[PDB]
């Protein structure tokens, strides 16, 4: 089956799902590709073609440094790029039902990866699932990561920042624009990503040249408001000048400096980017969104607080233990290879390693609030209060100060807490309900009864795929048919959320009330 785009025709391929077909295009270009001059600018739009452009094999990710944490452990590989690294790399994926929908709501899936490292053709981003069960479209864009997507000297167009949020910003545009060809509505789009793809649709809720492209969004742990999702301007223009510092390339003229840039090889950049930081932690994102004048017009934290954002609904949620995975990136003590029980003195390391510039009496500040046990004698005590400092500081808590913010401009809410973790997760037990492992749920792997998912997975999975589904047709997450639990509204006085796993959902309030309390309103004090 063959499309006529606004560029050119493309050929996808029919693919068999659940005794059902999928059209699937993978790799439509939609951007020239930012190369010799082009790298570190703006996504360029792209000419037309007069061919036919064969969309049937994921395109190349873009260039960035792989997690060789754990060699062959797919707990860590299955997270890495799975087809060739390119400069060569903005391309988009869509995935429609077969028969051809006539007006389908479009699902804009946007990864995660610490703005550093992530691509679209990762086997739990499969959209074909979705577009099979649902009949909705999916589409899923690679967007530049690390310096080559995010290196800033702000107010100068030869490296502006944000280069890889206008690239997902151009790949939105190619959705209005394109859509209803295949049998989309453009009228009916929404954005969903995990942590910085979270963080990204975060933005484009704040971005004025995105509130034309999307009507709702989804956000899966993560929120610009996360304190790794935003770059300061005074630490960007350090980190452009101590990778400059790496490469050879200090030069006075600040444009003379990415001219250098400019003629180094992909690998050069990509290897000076981990120590163009002092002090990295787990969490670090070198080179991150910033306030660039043109993206992002003004401080986040200032336009969400004065109701400066896109008026629509969002479906905003969290995993149970977000903090766990990084704790095996740097923690002392803990090992993904036993049950990493700490000292009082290794979870005290941890905090330094997880907040380097932070005081002294911030750390014990952060030791008091969480070492108060129920039980001091729990050899576990310090292994889970340190998962829970990283995952309430980094995820928890600032999903949850967005959800209030947005929603106290009147806007419907809905926000989940998911506590299942998957029966086949090859990390260790310890770790819960790790960070990232939402995702196959929403994309309904569980649904393909071939691949030694349990039943009550396969049951929760279609019964989030069905919420997602109606949340972007209908704006609301219900499941109306299966005597589901109904999903409230998330208000700012009640802040009632729906919890997620496999035996009972239910009706909660006021999610780590204590510890974000301590994490919004003393804290950013130190
Ligand atoms: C596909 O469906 C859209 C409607 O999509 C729905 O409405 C959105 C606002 C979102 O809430 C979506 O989640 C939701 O599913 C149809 O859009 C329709 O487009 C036509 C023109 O393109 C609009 O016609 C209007 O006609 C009046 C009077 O003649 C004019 O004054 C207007 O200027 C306007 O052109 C129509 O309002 C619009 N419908 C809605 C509800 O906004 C779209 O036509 C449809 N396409 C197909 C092929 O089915
Ligand atoms: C801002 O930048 C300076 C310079 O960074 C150093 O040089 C770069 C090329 C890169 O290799 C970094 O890793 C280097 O640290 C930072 O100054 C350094 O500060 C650390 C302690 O914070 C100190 O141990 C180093 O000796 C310093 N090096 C130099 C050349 O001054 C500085 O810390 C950065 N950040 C801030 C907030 O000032
Ligand atoms: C859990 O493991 C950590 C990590 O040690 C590594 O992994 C182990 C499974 C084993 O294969 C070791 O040989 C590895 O080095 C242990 O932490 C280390 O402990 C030693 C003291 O024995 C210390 O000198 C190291 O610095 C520690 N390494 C780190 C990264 O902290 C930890 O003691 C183990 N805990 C339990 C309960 O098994
Ligand atoms: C979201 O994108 N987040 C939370 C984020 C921030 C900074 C770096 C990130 C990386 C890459 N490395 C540092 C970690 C890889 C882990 C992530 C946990 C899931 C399973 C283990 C692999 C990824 N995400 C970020
Ligand atoms: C584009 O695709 C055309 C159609 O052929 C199909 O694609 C190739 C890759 C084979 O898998 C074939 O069995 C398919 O039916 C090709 O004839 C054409 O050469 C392709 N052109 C380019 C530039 O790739
Ligand atoms: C809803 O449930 C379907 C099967 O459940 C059966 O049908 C419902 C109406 C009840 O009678 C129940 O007791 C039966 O076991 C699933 O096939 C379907 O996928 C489910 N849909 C969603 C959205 O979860
Ligand atoms: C960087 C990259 O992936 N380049 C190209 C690859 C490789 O050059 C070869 O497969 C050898 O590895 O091959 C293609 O031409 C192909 O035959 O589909 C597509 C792709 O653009
Ligand atoms: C730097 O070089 C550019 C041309 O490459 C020139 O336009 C500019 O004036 C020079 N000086 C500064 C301060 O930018």
């Amino acid at each position: 089956i063959i499309i006529a785009t606004k560029n050119g025709k493309v050929r996808g391929m029919q693919l068999t799902v659940f005794g059902g077909t999928v059209t699937a295009f993978l790799g439509i270009p939609y951007a020239q590709p930012p190369l010799g001059r082009l790298r570190f600018k703006k996504p360029q739009s792209l000419t037309k073609w007069s061919d036919i452009w064969n969309a049937t094999k994921y395109a190349n990710s873009c260039c960035q440094n792989i997690d060789q944490s754990f060699p062959g452990f797919h707990g860590s590989e299955m997270w890495n790029p799975n087809t060739d690294l390119s400069e060569d790399c903005l391309y988009l994926n869509v995935w429609i039902p077969a028969p051809k929908p006539k007006n389908a709501t479009v699902l804009i899936w946007i990864y995660g990866g610490g703005f550093q490292t992530g691509t679209s053709s990762l086997h739990v981003y499969d959209g074909k699932f979705l577009a099979r069960v649902e009949r909705v479209i999916v589409v899923s864009m690679n967007y530049r990561v690390g310096a080559l997507g995010f290196l800033a000297l702000p107010g100068n167009p030869e490296a502006p920042g944000n280069m890889g949020l206008f690239d997902q910003q151009l790949a939105l545009q190619w959705v209005q624009k394109n859509i209803a060809a295949f049998g989309g509505n453009p009228k009916s789009v929404t954005l969903f990503g995990e942590s910085a793809g979270a963080a990204s649709v975060s933005l484009h809720l704040l971005s004025p040249g995105s509130h034309s492209l999307f009507t709702r969004a989804i956000l899966q742990s993560g929120s610009f408001n996360a304190p790794w999702a935003v770059t300061s301007l005074y630490e960007a223009r350090n980190r452009t000048l101590n990778l400059a510092k790496l490469t050879g390339c200090s030069r006075e003229n600040e444009t003379e400096i990415i001219k250098c840039l400019r003629n180094k090889d992909p690998q050069e950049i990509l290897l000076n980017e981990a120590f163009v930081v002092p002090y990295g932690t787990p969490l670090s994102v070198n080179f991150g969104p910033t306030v660039d004048g043109d993206f992002l017009t003004d401080m986040p934290d200032i336009l969400l607080e004065l109701g400066q954002f896109k008026k629509t609904q969002i479906l905003v949620g969290v995993n149970k233990d977000e903090g766990t995975a990084f704790l095996v990136y740097g923690a002392p003590g803990f090992s993904k290879d036993n049950n990493s029980i700490i000292t009082r003195k290794e979870f005290q390391e941890g905090l330094k390693i997880f907040f380097p510039g932070v005081s002294e009496f911030g750390k014990e500040s952060i030791l008091f609030h969480y070492t108060d046990w129920v039980d001091d004698q729990r050899p576990e005590n310090y292994r889970e209060a340190l998962g829970d400092v990283v995952g309430d500081y980094n995820f928890i808590c600032p999903a949850l100060e967005f959800t209030k913010k947005f929603s106290e401009w009147g806007n419907n809410a809905f926000f989940y807490y998911f506590e299942h973790r998957s029966s086949k997760l090859p990390w260790p037990e310890w770790m819960g309900v790790m960070h990232g492992y939402e995702i196959e749920f929403v994309f309904g792997l569980p649904l393909e009864r071939r691949d030694q998912y349990t039943k009550a997975e396969e049951i929760l999975s279609r019964s989030i795929v069905k919420r997602w589904a109606n949340f972007a047709k209908y704006g609301n997450p219900q499941e109306t048919q299966n005597q589901s639990t109904s999903w409230p509204v998330f208000k700012s006085t009640e802040q009632k959320y729906l919890t997620l796993n496999t035996e009972s959902t239910r009706i909660m309030t006021k999610l780590r009330a204590q510890q974000c309390r301590f994490w919004t309103s003393f804290f950013p004090k130190v």
